[PDB]
Parts: C-alpha cells; sequence; structure tokens
C-alpha cells in the first residue's frame, strides 16, 4: 500500500500536463501508466497547448523540436505526389490574413509536434518537478468513501497488486478508460460509425516533390499523406502490399516500410466528467477523429483547468465547490470538440460532387472528370468553380476553425459576472476568434514592454495563481489586493500597467483592447481567463473584489 | 519475482544508452533507478564528436542538435577579473581556432554541441523504453547473487513498498561513483575520492546578453579559493556558478548589482581521481562513474561512458543469440578500462594547468584583494619586466587548453588490443604527432573507421553512415567484387548479418572525391571489416585468395567460434 | 623589393611550404602585413583596420610608449600623417589572443610601420634609442628625401 494526493491513471498528454502541474503547486501526485512507454495520433499543436508551455516554461523545448509554422503552409489536392494537382488551399492560417488574425490572438504560434516527442517533454518535466511516475502499473479499479479513495493496482514488472490511498482520481487512460467506466459517467455517440482508415508509417526522401511547395499534409483523390519529419519520414492514410504507398507517392523513389495501424471513424463524449472525487480527462471523456488538432490541444487545456482549482481545494484555500467548475466549464467544450471534428468528413464528399463523381469511383469515371477540367466549355468553367467552392469549405478542418480553438466562453461558479449582457460574436465564431474581457473569456494577449522589451499581457498572469491588472488611474487596487490576500489566504499579484511602471503599454493596445477605463480592472484565473472585471476604481467596484474572490472560491 | 536478459541498475548516460541500444538489437532489458527522475543537477555539458556519432547511428543526432547549443557560440574562453570586470585574456576553446576547427572538421561528420545532462538524459530513457526496454524509476538495487547459469538481484520498490527478486543473465553496474553494484561485484580500484580539502554549484538566473553576446563562450573563469568559474547553461541566461543569500558570492562573479538574478539550487562537488583497474566480474558488467571517477576537466565522463555503452551493448546481444561465445565479452574489459585510467589521469592532470597562471602573476594561491590589484597593475605596466609579465601569462592561458578543448586525440585516438580485433600484419605505426592533442586517423585494426564524405545520389554521405546499424559491415572497391562472395559465405556458415558496400563509380555509393581511396592505406581491392561498434577488427591488403580465407578465420576467431 | 621599403638587415626566410600553393605570413619589410584578431571594446578587429585609411601607420606594444614620441617627431620633422598604435592589456585595442605577440618576429617594444597599401616597409626588433633613431631615416628614405 501506499498514499498520495492525487492518484493520475494514464500518461497522455492531459495525465503528464495533470502531474506537471500539480506538482509545479506542491502537490503529492502519483502517474501511472499500463503500458511500457509514451504513445509510439496527433500533431497540430494550436496556440493555446503553446501558451500553456509558455507559462510552464517549456515553449522554447517544444519549438526546437517542432516544425515552425512556414513548413506547415501549402495544403495540395491531387492525383498523386508526382502526379497532378486539382489545387491547393492556404492550410494552418498561412493566407495572409489568416495569419494576422494568428499573430494578433495569442504570442504563441501553430507548429507540428508529433505526440511521439510531445509525451515524453511533458512526463519527465513532471517527474523533474515532482510527480513519481510509475509505467507497466494497471489500474484494476477502485472504492471510495467520505475521506477519499483507494485503488487496487497491478505492477506488470513485479507481478505484485498493491493498493493506493489518495483524496482524488483523475481518469486520464484513453479512449476505452476503465476509470470512466468505473465512476459511471455518462456518454452520447458511438464509437465506430460506418470504413475506418489504415495508417502506414514509411521513410523516403521526398524533398524534390514538397521542398517548393511545404505543406504538412498532401491529400489524393483515386487517401492522405503528411509529413512527419520535413520531407523523410512519413504515414500515408488511405505486409509489402504497403505499396499502395507507391501508388499514393504516384516506383523510382525508395522507401522502407515501418509500423502500420488502423483507425475507426469516433463521435462519443461524455455528458458529465466528474463523479464525486473521480475526474476524467482527455480521450477519456471526448472522442473523435483526428479533423482540426483538437484532441491533445483540448486534452491539455482539460488539465490546466482543473489542477489549480484541485491544488486550492487540497490546501483549505477553497471550497471543494470549486471543483464542479471543470465539468460545467468543460463538458461543453468536449462535446463541442466531438460534433465538430465529425462535421468535417463532411466537406470531402462535395469535393466528389464537383467533379460529378460517385463515392468510391472508377479509374474511369476518374479519367473522364479530369479531362472535363481541362475543357474549354462552359460546363467545364462551371467545375473548375465548383472544384474551388469545394475545396475551399474543407478549410475548416485544416486551420481555419481558429474559433473552435479559442474562443471559450465559460459559465460557472468560479466566474463572477460582472452584469454585463453578453454579446455575441460579430463574426462566425467557429472561424473567427473575438478577444473579449468580459469574466468567462480567456484574457486578450496585446504586447507591453519590460525594460523596452516586448511582453505578453498573458505573460504577467500564470505561475499558479490569481493577478489583478490595471493602469495607474487605479492604484488603489493594489491595497485592496493585499487586504484580500491577507483576509483570505492566497496570493494575488497586481499589476499596475503604465509610463513609468515595470509594465508599459508603449503601443497602446492595453488602453484599445479592454472594454474598460484605465482605472478598471481584470482578475485573471491560475488559468488565464477572466473572472471578474470592474468599469473603474470607484469605491463600489472595490468592495466587490473581496465579495468575487470569495464567491469565486466557495467562501 | 522477474525475468528478463540484462539488468541495468542506474539510468544515468551510460544505463539509458546500455538499454536504447540492447532494445534495438532485440534484447530484453529492465532498466532501473533509486531515484525519482534523471538527474536535475549540474553535471556534465561537452558532447564531443564520438558521442554524436552514436547518435547519429541510433538516429537521434538531429533532435541533440536542436536542444544543444552549437559548436559557434562555444568558442571564446574567457579569463577576466569579473564578467564586467578587465579581461586578462581570451584562449580559443571547443576547437574554435580555425586550424582546431579544420581538424575537427575531417576527424568525423559530427560537431561538438553543449546540452546538458539535464536534457540529455530524458532524451535517451524515453527511447530506449520506446525501442522496447522495461524502465522502472523509484526501485533500488540491495544486491545479488550468481551461479552457472545467470544472476538474481533483490530490489526495493520505493512506491509500492514491495521488494522481489529479478532473474537475469546479466547485470550492469551503471549506477554512478557510488557504485553498489562495483562494491558487490569486487572490482579493485586504484586512486583516491577526495583528493585535497572541493567547489560549490550555485544555479541561478539573469539576462547577461550584454555582457556575453558580442563574446560567445561556454564558460567565463574569474581569478579573485583563487579561481570562481561561470558556466553557461542556456545561451545568456540560465547558469551555473562553480566557485542563502550569502550567494551573492554572484554578484562578486559578475561584478555587479545591478542585473537581477533569481538563485536556483546549491550543491558541492570533491576532487576525484579513481578509476577500476578491472571492470568485469564474472556475469556483472560496470559502465559508466561506476569505474571512472574524475574531476570535469575536458568533457570527457559523459562522452566516455556512452561510448562504454556503445562497446558493450552489441557484444551481449551476439553472445545471449549464441551468435558468439562468453570469451567475447572479456574485451570489454580489455579496451575499455584502459579508456577509464586514461580518461582520470587526463582530467586530474588538466588541473596542474592552473596553479602556473598564478605563478605567472606572481600570486600566492588563495591571493588577496590587494596583491590581485598589485598584480593586475603589473600587467599594464610599460617596461620591459611587465612585458615579460604578459608573455608568461600567455603562456600559462595557452596551456589550459588541453583541458577545454584542446584534447582531440584523448577524444578520438582509441587503439583497441583485444581477442575482438584480428591484427593484420602491419608494423604499428605510432603516431607522427602528439596523441592527446591531435587526432590520428588510422585503418588499422583496432583504430576507429575514419570518416570521409562518399555521395549516394549525388549528396553527401559519411562513411560511417555505411556502417553502424547493429551489424557488422565489409566495405571495399570495384576491384574487390570477390569480397561480396565470400562475405556471404561467411554469413550463410556462421549466423550473422554481413552488410557489404562496394564503393566506386557505378555503385550506390561512390567517392566523388577520391578520400576514400586517398585515405584508407589499401588497394583498391583490399578491404575493410567494421565492428558495429564501428572499430575495424580486420583488414586486408587485396582480394588474392590468401586474403579470402582469412576472413572466415578472422570472423570465426572474433567471435570466439 | 624597392625604394619604398627599408631592409631590417633580416635574411630573407625562404617559404617552408610550396610558395604557390600556400601563403606565409611575413613582417619582415616588403611583406604583406599580416592579419591576426585583437579587441576593441571586447569586438574583433582585425590588425588590418588598424592600417589603412590613406595613411602611415605604426605598430607597437606598451614596452614601446617611445615610438608615440618619435613618431609624433618625425610627423612634425616630415610633413605627414603618422598614426601610432599601442597594443595592449590597457588600450584601445588590445590583443585577447596573443596572436599578435606570436604572429610579429619582434619583441613587444619593436616596431612595424605599414604603408597605406597595408605593406610593411620597416621594422625595428626593440625600442633601444638606436632603433628610435633609424625611423626618422627610414621614411625619409622611402620618401626619397
Amino acid at each position: 500500500s501506499a498514499e498520495t494526493d492525487v492518484l493520475i491513471v494514464g500518461a497522455g498528454p492531459a495525465g503528464a500536463m495533470s502531474a506537471t502541474l500539480l506538482a509545479s503547486l506542491g502537490i503529492r501526485s502519483l502517474m501511472i501508466n499500463r503500458w511500457r512507454s509514451t504513445s509510439p495520433r496527433s500533431h497540430i499543436i494550436n496556440q493555446r497547448t503553446m501558451e500553456i508551455l509558455r507559462d510552464i516554461g517549456l515553449e522554447e523545448s517544444a519549438k526546437s523540436l517542432a516544425v515552425p509554422k512556414e513548413y506547415m503552409g501549402e495544403h495540395v489536392y491531387a492525383t498523386s505526389l508526382a502526379g497532378e494537382e486539382f489545387g491547393r488551399i492556404p492550410a494552418w492560417a498561412s493566407h495572409p490574413q489568416a495569419h494576422a488574425e494568428h499573430e494578433l490572438a495569442s504570442p504563441s504560434r501553430y507548429c507540428d509536434l508529433p505526440q511521439l516527442y510531445f509525451e515524453p517533454m511533458v512526463v519527465s518535466e513532471a517527474a523533474l518537478r515532482g510527480a513519481d511516475v510509475r509505467f507497466l502499473t494497471e489500474y484494476l479499479g477502485h472504492v471510495e468513501d467520505q475521506d477519499g479513495v483507494t485503488a487496487r493496482l497491478l505492477d506488470h514488472v513485479s507481478g505484485a497488486e498493491y493498493e493506493v490511498r489518495a483524496k482524488y482520481i483523475i481518469g486520464a487512460d484513453g479512449a476505452h478508460s476503465l476509470v470512466a467506466q468505473n465512476a459511471g459517467l455518462p456518454f452520447e455517440g458511438q464509437m465506430g460509425i460506418g470504413s475506418g482508415s489504415i495508417n502506414i508509417e514509411f521513410s523516403a526522401d521526398l524533398s524534390s516533390l514538397c521542398e517548393h511547395r511545404k505543406g504538412d499534409m498532401y491529400w489524393m483523390f483515386r487517401a492522405a499523406l503528411r509529413m512527419i519529419r520535413p520531407w523523410n519520414k512519413w504515414i500515408c492514410v488511405w505486409e509489402e502490399a504497403k505499396k499502395i504507398i507507391h501508388e499514393i507517392i504516384g516506383d523510382e523513389i525508395p522507401v522502407e516500410v515501418g509500423p502500420i495501424s488502423t483507425w475507426t471513424i469516433n463521435q462519443q463524449y461524455a455528458v458529465r466528467n466528474t463523479s464525486g472525487r473521480v475526474f476524467c480527462m482527455g480521450d477519456a471523456v471526448h472522442r473523435h477523429t483526428p479533423m482540426g488538432g483538437l484532441g491533445l490541444n483540448t486534452s491539455v487545456q482539460d488539465a490546466y483547468n482543473l489542477a489549480w482549482k484541485l491544488a486550492l481545494v487540497l490546501k483549505g484555500q477553497a471550497a471543494p465547490t470549486l471543483l464542479d467548475s471543470y465539468d460545467a466549464e468543460r463538458s461543453p467544450v468536449a462535446k463541442q470538440i466531438v460534433e465538430r471534428a465529425f462535421k468535417s468528413l463532411s466537406t470531402f464528399p462535395p469535393v466528389f460532387e464537383a467533379l460529378s463523381l460517385p463515392p468510391a469511383p472508377t479509374e474511369s469515371e476518374m479519367a473522364e472528370a479530369l479531362v472535363r477540367l481541362k475543357d474549354a466549355s462552359e460546363e467545364g468553367a462551371k467545375r473548375r468553380a465548383a472544384l474551388r467552392k469545394a475545396m475551399d469549405a474543407t478549410i475548416i478542418g485544416l486551420g481555419g476553425g481558429h474559433g473552435v480553438e479559442l474562443n471559450q466562453r465559460y459559465v460557472s461558479r468560479a466566474v463572477f459576472p460582472d452584469g454585463t449582457p453578453d454579446p455575441g460574436f460579430v463574426r462566425d465564431q467557429e472561424f473567427f476568434y473575438q478577444a473579449s474581457t468580459r469574466p468567462g473569456a480567456h484574457l486578450p494577449h496585446v504586447w507591453l514592454t519590460e525594460n523596452q522589451r516586448r511582453i505578453s499581457t498573458l505573460d504577467l498572469c500564470g505561475k499558479g495563481r490569481f493577478t489583478l491588472l490595471t493602469g495607474l488611474s487605479g492604484a488603489a487596487w493594489k491595497h485592496e489586493a493585499e487586504q484580500v490576500s491577507q483576509s483570505l489566504g492566497i496570493e494575488l499579484k497586481v499589476c499596475v500597467i503604465g509610463p513609468g511602471q515595470e509594465f508599459v503599454d508603449t503601443y497602446g493596445e492595453y488602453a484599445k483592447i479592454s472594454e474598460i477605463g484605465e482605472s478598471g480592472a481584470l482578475l485573471v484565473r491560475p488559468d488565464m481567463f477572466i473572472a471578474f472585471r470592474a468599469k473603474d476604481a470607484s469605491r463600489e467596484g472595490l468592495e466587490q473584489l473581496n465579495v468575487a474572490v470569495k464567491s469565486i472560491l466557495g467562501r
């Protein structure tokens, strides 16, 4: 037997990130994993995940191993890699305007970094920061009571079974989570919808076909060809029958075949992610197709939302009520993600409609469509246009869904409403991010300066602590904040932004972006979400802070 | 209880590398470690070409390069009063001198780089597990017993609390400098562990780009203990000082209050010069710091530990698969124990290069702020006495370079002599130039395969890239096609893989520059048999039938059959 | 070899290695000034960067401060500009690597007179008065005066 604070079952990206964050806040975690190693899957890393690595100080590492945005831009649709292109779309915000909306949304950027490298990076940091990490250990089951939970583990090295006592359990096993099964969580959706896919990993120098048109992926109508390491290591998606490959490249280039695997099509999510003392996290509560990068990025953000709350509760600085906001804030996102990824598969058939093709067409029918495309008639013009309209529409699954990625709007006991009407979105909320400074939104990024050197507004804010932001007219918040930290037992950094100060807004972006006068203030959560906002530093505003905080923490 | 082929105790660079390589060759390893994680502490960071070659064989080179600081940022070693104070002078460290750099480029396709063991370790531990090794941290080796069929060790699990047994065919002791595995195996050591009356390592953080970016180096040494060092961990930003808020010893070393400083952990180093005279004791093989414990002068610790693992894995693999007799494992001691003694003696001897600096300034060791100040102004003196002092100091400073990148020979000039190299009946050449300072390429058996550039599809490839992959390789020119057939016969005959490359104009690999012709000391029809670990075990002048007959014998001999 | 180089009495060394394939730095008059790295403000500067600018330049170490005064006297005397660089630990221009010491075939107090076109016209072993007297002659001679 053994005792710890939190038991994390699973060391995929969500469990690992959970361990890292709990270790960074002084909480004892034991992380476990049935398998011998990290996953040998996902690869698009979006801005929200990069911001979190930036908060933890792992951003520079990930960028070192990741392929940059500049190499991810050209999505090509073709007959084969060596054959003729139907056309290209500007993927992963490579279009100048998409890129601008990208830059303004965050200090971080897209990059490609196979889960294969990501996982061990984070598992090793978690152990470095203080988490205990044991692989080849299988969760068999648990029982809860009023004071905590006891789980039974099976050790695949020693052979022994032993018990672990813990105050909480995080179910971060994968898409077949036994932890979710035992906690009794309800799911909606199915796990094999219809055709799945076959994933042939392989190696081959394709620089001559790719360096003049750099992209993350190359899709063929005849299946996908995705880059793992620039122009060199690859998967094909669809034993020496894997010269299906030669067909997809379109013999001349030598090829070593790696492992092959199978994917199914899923659309299932948990309606509720918590069940007294058990919290479930990543693929365990949202299982979906790969369309859009959303799986890994959502999983890490699940862990970022929960850690700080658990920490606070385990230290008596907050009431267990606070843990309910994990479900309120995070379950919607899971449903959203699952529905989005599936819906993104509908954007492909319309490509065949534009070529007048049935699905699974035959080499003849294809060949006809290709020459109709080259036709100098008005019928051929219509086709050309139809194909364009169709191809452009696929972009939602391929970098255009910026709104889905960033426009979280939490509503829970952990955000204190300011009395403002919910504004909607001016533009489409799946395609476009809308910065909001209203409570429940994520803190907008703008550039300030510290010592004439650019710093993001987000760099003022993480570090496992609440932060409160203001201008010079709002010095009063400094004193009001100290009083509240003293009164309730919690850290509360206060930044006064302006001309004299450490942080100044040399560009006026902070003034422009907040929807609020200089003397107003934003209370930012450890997870970077705004929990409270005041118009000004009036005494009515200043009295509210202390209440907002007691309320947020359940006290 | 549990069973596995090899039990590796320790997950420092040698144990981890061992696990990776054995997993890559299809061998079941369990690697264990007392601690909760990889080494956090300030330890090794200079990665030399031999270690980079090995990563290049394993395909981890591009990863390490991504996280490592390049050679170009490592060049300026400055000696000064303080970082903000006045420089006594600079030497061109880590082969930054144009000529040192040429000798570097020619010696290998790889390059120096700085990568804190802190990142190196987890890189390799995760690859080992990915390639098939079982890896368990928080597990302590308590002891073992051997017999005729293998070994049984007792382990203590610090998570579950349980003790259990592990049965294995062999054990690799890669715990550190206090190896309990070495103690139980009964290995003999020579040398001591605390030589005199050591060093304190203060980790800290602070943006020093204004003081360093115009003169990029790995280290900045201060004469002020007489001496203290300031080493870069992440370019201009994360640091250790070497020598609780008394750690503004630091402010003294930087020489200013103005730059804000966050203090990290502090630790202590001692001066060691101790190595094992013998690294093997029936069925137990000891590996890194466990058999060579020494000071940090020259980068040699980590690099030697990884190469210990590269020498052994393939041999263990062959033996465990019945392709080789247990005799082959004796060459680990023959080939590797000398290098341990060499490394330890070199690192310690590199500390003698410092006192002569004080002699050149007429200073006693541990001088006082006044005496120092006098020496500085004598140095600036427009007299002939002052000229002599200047020159003395130069002669002294230059001599320290052996510990700071000049020891290229120590790094690369291994010459194995063991049952695992088959002599060709060439006279031993010596070294034309100093064998500590200068690498000498040799193609004679027992030497490491030289690097030269060939082309595959008009693209440069190293001779070394034809050669690892856990297998023996045989190299030749077109006049030597006969070796192809002879090689097949021997692979069929004994049960082992044996790649053959015929280098030339028509072929896959060609030597577009003539470097292969120039470098081998051998005619086109001759051949080199290269080991998995990149060392030449056999060489033939030509492809005559007398030469061709020998191959089969050399191979049966090397493998003990 | 011409009236515009003042021989220092040193035998011509030859070339150790083939003179078509390999450069040999020399500091003997008639040769081109060798390059080595010095520092100005801890930033690398070439020895050649001390030296052009349409003017004669004279190079020395600290033990050679006497050349500063001697040089001024000669500029005043004949009507020409003559920069003087004293290379060393205190100064503008220091040889942080010791290359200057290593490369010149000359003690610290010695000096090299470099022509506008970067060729050495005069070299002195040291700053003795016999050496210092020569400068004025070397210069009159070089200019035909």
